[PDB]
């Protein structure tokens, strides 16, 4: 050293590390981009749970993003930056265990709250180094630390023939918790205070942060949990151990392979071919449903997501969870048909029926004719354009808006304290339809305040509440309170009970407080479907 920038070299337990000066619209923040935290899980390490990184030695350069976990990459719509957002931006290799940090610059003075996010894209799919997650705005603007880290996806992540001891499963969710163990260890060096540790996430980033709320050794890890459009619980998020076995064995199979020597012929393929085949192991035609996701273990999950909430103590838990208005819209051009994102997408009503199969794979005639009768608008009964709604909301209530409710219930029944919203707004710089609405995936660019980027062209009042949101997380993750305690009524907002049931709106007018998230028709999906399905 001796020219470099003295704010910058930082020593973490693995080594000294060289990050960098980035500017953000108020000022400088310091990056440490792809730290190590793991070793390299390749050759005779796929499929195994993740090592802890040997320390290296001399300075290791964390100027920039690393790898991205192997990866199913998106060409629906080639060259559609609504897609192409989601790509991975970084090349692809299974040498992907790396993490990056975000602080203010000059680093802070006392002990900092620290922000973990994690990552969506369903388990088969996602990076920590896409630009809309880029910490930059939290660390200057609120004075954050946040960190991210990369997990594996797909088979190398979530790949299990369970008990065995090359494939336990879960691995993906193992290099998550490694990643977190590492904030405890050393974010003291950044700034960092290890004991305010907020973990949010969104999509299958939100189910992951639940299932650290639901595993024993992640609990001491991290405080407050924030779950943005997803659940442990619910019908996508995990696999049964029979049914992760079928779909190791299946896929085994069609790439050409006792659990021992089918996982030792399994590491000898190429990534690639794994990928090219991880979506031939479905049980039905489906749309959100991915193949490989955790399974319960009996280990890191010690019994189903469900069966856990309804008798765990969450005393200790301060929480906040969301859904947008639109969950289910962006998942319809992507397997139902009479759905695209260049028309308007009116459907009939028997491509209603066909879509609603679709959507509810794993349901009986009757079990479908109860949701088509629920959807149905007997008013109008043929109605394409409600039609068209019908299915997006079949498919965003079965997913997410539901299981959200039915989780926020039990904790807040169970001693949780817990904060909820429907998010509203819908970006203009979107380029989806305007028939999706406001899509899964789009509060996080707010979250993040990608909008005080002047380059980006958000309106004024898009930055405005950009900021208000900013706020609400941060201080969500300071105090467990996501209210100003500085500014008074703006009105507050009120923790989600099971007596009154409130949750805000969030959207360019200030907060209203509404009541009962979709509850006559979450009662449908969480207490009388499974009834209906286990008779049947
Ligand atoms: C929109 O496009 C899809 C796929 O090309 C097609 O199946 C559907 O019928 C179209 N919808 C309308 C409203 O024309
Ligand atoms: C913002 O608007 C300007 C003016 O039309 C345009 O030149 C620029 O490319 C836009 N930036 C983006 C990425 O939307």
């Amino acid at each position: 050293e001796g020219r470099e920038d003295p704010q910058l070299l930082v020593r973490v337990r693995g080594g000294q590390l060289r990050g960098i000066r980035l500017k953000a619209p108020g000022g400088p923040v310091s990056a440490f981009l792809g730290i190590p935290f793991a070793e390299p899980p390749v050759g005779s390490r796929r499929f195994m749970p993740p090592e802890p990184k040997r320390p290296w030695s001399g300075v290791l350069d964390a100027t920039t993003f690393q790898n991205v976990c192997y990866q199913y990459v998106d060409t629906l719509y080639p060259g559609f930056e609504g897609t192409e957002m989601w790509n991975p931006n970084r090349e692809l290799s299974e040498d992907c265990l790396y993490l990056n940090v975000w602080t203010p610059y000059p680093r802070p003075a006392s002990p900092t709250p620290v922000l973990i996010w994690i990552y969506g894209g369903g388990f088969y799919s996602g990076a920590a180094s896409l630009d809309v997650y880029d910490g930059r705005f939290l660390a200057q603007v609120e004075g954050a630390v946040l960190v991210s880290m990369n997990y594996r996806v797909g088979t190398f992540g979530f790949l299990a023939l369970p008990g065995s001891r090359e494939a336990p499963g879960n691995v993906g969710l193992l290099d998550q918790r490694l990643a977190l163990q590492w904030v405890q260890e050393n974010i003291a060096a950044f700034g960092g205070d290890p004991m305010s540790v907020t973990l949010f996430g969104e999509s299958a980033g939100a189910a992951s942060v639940g299932m650290h709320i639901l595993s024993l050794p992640s609990r001491s890890l991290f405080h407050r949990a924030v779950l943005q459009s997803g659940t442990p619980n619910g019908p996508w998020a995990t696999v049964s151990a029979g049914e992760a076995r079928r779909r190791a064995t299946l896929l085994a199979r069609l790439v050409g392979c006792n659990d021992t020597e089918l996982i030792a012929c399994l590491r000898t393929r190429p990534a690639q071919d794994l990928v090219d085949h991880e979506w031939h192991v479905l049980p039905q035609e489906s749309i959100f449903r991915f193949s490989f996701v955790p399974v319960v273990d009996g280990d890191f999950l010690s019994d189903t997501p469900e069966a856990l909430i309804n008798t765990g103590d969450f005393q200790d838990l301060q929480v906040l969870v969301g859904v947008v208005k639109d969950e289910g819209s962006y998942f319809l051009v992507y397997g139902v048909p009479g759905f695209s994102k260049d028309n308007e997408s009116l459907i009939s009503r028997a491509q209603f029926l066909a879509g609603v199969r679709i959507g509810v794979p794993q349901a009986s005639d009757l079990a479908a004719e109860a949701v088509v009768l629920h959807y149905t608008d007997w008013l109008h009964p043929e109605d394409p354009t409600h039609l068209r709604d019908a299915m997006s909301a079949v498919v965003g209530d079965h997913n997410v808006v539901c299981p959200v409710a039915q989780l926020a219930g039990r904790l807040a029944a169970q001693g949780a304290r817990v904060y909820a919203y429907i998010f509203e707004h819908r970006a203009s710089t979107l380029t989806w339809p305007l028939w999706m609405g406001v899509p899964h995936g789009y509060e996080i660019e707010f979250i993040f305040g990608l909008p005080l980027d002047p380059s980006l062209n958000y309106t004024t009042e898009e930055r405005i509440f950009a900021q208000r949101l900013m706020k609400y997380w941060t201080n969500f993750a300071r105090t467990g309170d996501p209210n100003d305690p500085r500014d008074s009524k703006s009105p507050q907002w009120p923790p989600y009970t099971t007596a009154a049931q409130q949750y805000v709106s969030l959207n360019l007018k200030p907060l209203e407080v509404r009541r009962g998230l979709r509850a006559q028709t979450c009662a449908f999906w969480n207490r009388f479907l499974p009834k209906l399905l286990s008779a049947t």
